């Protein structure tokens, strides 16, 4: 039942800025991951951020820690994933995708898998 559209991908210059947006429907449970995820040309598809809907609680992978911030709108159940200092190399289809959290003795685990995945939504960073 969960449904997930990225939306906000574009042709952006090197050094610009955009911000993609992950719309979620169908989401009943209480701990839950989404993350986003991007495909680069020639590559194969890497994690990018997560966040998870207990505390929002985040990571970010090294390529892109501090200029990338991915943040939430609970009432409109959207995640959005802000890219500041793009560099040609950030060129990918981005998808976001859901996953839930599993309790294990007193701690919620992060997912390896998830479930469910977006379309994606193209960003190229090129002069």
């Amino acid at each position: 039942q969960v449904q997930l559209v990225e939306s906000g991908g574009g042709l952006v210059q090197p050094g610009g800025s955009l911000r993609l947006s992950c719309a979620a429907s169908g989401i009943t449970l209480d701990y839950y991951a989404i993350g986003w995820f991007r495909q680069a040309p020639g590559k194969e598809r890497e994690g990018v951020s997560r966040i998870r809907s207990s505390d929002g609680s985040t990571n970010y992978a090294d390529s892109v820690k501090g200029r990338f911030t991915m943040s939430r709108d609970n009432a409109k159940n959207t995640v959005y994933l802000q890219m500041n200092s793009l560099k040609p190399e950030d060129t990918a289809v981005y998808y976001c995708a859901y996953g839930p959290l599993t309790k294990y003795g007193s701690s919620w685990y992060w997912p390896y898998e998830y479930d469910y995945w977006g379309q994606g939504t193209q960003v190229t960073v090129s002069s």
